[PDB]
């Protein structure tokens, strides 16, 4: 009945995730179980930079380099992440302007959220698992830079504890987005209906996926909180960017869901 029809709704959003990401958890824990060029220093990084590995802004220093890389990164998992939702039936019958409200205020929550699938204690895997920055690289970046990439490990390590696979965060990534608590969200009833039919789906799916897994469900729960936390502290940090990194420039695309 309930249990039954959104199985269905599960697998639907479960086939636009791997329709549309770039990367699967999958993909990801193998590359980082067994290879990719590890970048650790400015030498590698110059390495990898060349040819090794790899349009970004003209240079200007070595942490804003990497800065930028970030950004062109984020940016290209915002088009993932929109055309994702716009694979869910459900989120494109809302109007133009609520779907760009809901992306606007989730997207960096489910990017960090996705964050943890390529990332182990030690760093994360970068340009489609070419390579794979080290965790101590980046703490050695000139600050504010060196801080900003920092709390998403501590967050990812306790997120990759939970063990979640691929078809786990479709769901739970689809929860973020639609979320009827976003700021000047139009029809809320709407998208809290949404965000429901979603969790009790997530939820039957994770007493399936995962028959002996105690309190999975609520913990996820929590995590969303934390990815809220999250967010609202990075934001903070870009904040401090904005005010004194005046040589450092910002995607546009960036600066408008930064804008308010
Ligand atoms: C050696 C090259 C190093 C490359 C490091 C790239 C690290 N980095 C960005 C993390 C980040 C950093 C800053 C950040 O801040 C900005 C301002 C900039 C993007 C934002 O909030 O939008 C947002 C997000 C990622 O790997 N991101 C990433 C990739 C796939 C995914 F599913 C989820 C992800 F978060
Ligand atoms: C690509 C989908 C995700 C887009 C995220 C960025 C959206 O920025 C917002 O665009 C709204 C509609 O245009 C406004 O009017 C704003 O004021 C604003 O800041």
């Amino acid at each position: 009945p309930q249990v039954a029809d959104l199985k269905a709704f599960s697998k639907h959003i479960y086939n636009a995730y791997l329709k549309n990401f770039n990367m699967t958890k999958k993909k990801a824990r193998s590359i980082l179980t067994g290879a990719p060029f590890v970048i650790h220093d400015i030498e590698t990084l110059w390495q990898a930079e060349k040819g090794l590995v790899w349009g970004l802004p003209p240079y200007k220093e070595i942490s804003v380099h990497v800065f930028y890389r970030c950004q062109c990164t984020t940016v290209e998992t915002v088009r993932e992440l929109t055309e994702f939702a716009k694979s869910i039936p459900s989120f494109s019958s809302l109007f133009l302007n609520d779907q760009v409200t809901l992306l606007k205020y989730g997207v960096h929550e489910a990017i960090f959220a996705m964050l943890a699938s390529i990332v182990n204690k030690d760093g994360l895997l970068v340009a489609n698992g070419s390579g794979f920055v080290t965790r101590e690289f980046l703490r050695s970046l000139r600050k504010p830079f060196s801080d900003i990439i920092e709390p998403k490990f501590e967050f990812a390590v306790k997120f990759n504890a939970l063990e979640l696979d691929d078809s786990d965060l479709a769901l739970f990534i689809a929860a973020i987005i639609l979320c009827g608590d976003r700021p000047g969200l139009m029809n809320v009833p709407r998208v809290e209906a949404i965000q429901d039919t979603i969790l009790r789906a997530l939820e039957f799916h994770l007493q399936a996926n995962h028959p002996d897994a105690q309190y999975l469900f609520p913990k996820l729960l929590q995590k969303m909180a934390d990815l809220r936390q999250l967010v609202t502290e990075h934001a903070q940090m870009m904040q401090r960017i904005k005010k004194t990194e005046t040589e450092t420039s910002l995607h546009p695309l960036l600066q408008e869901i930064y804008k308010d």
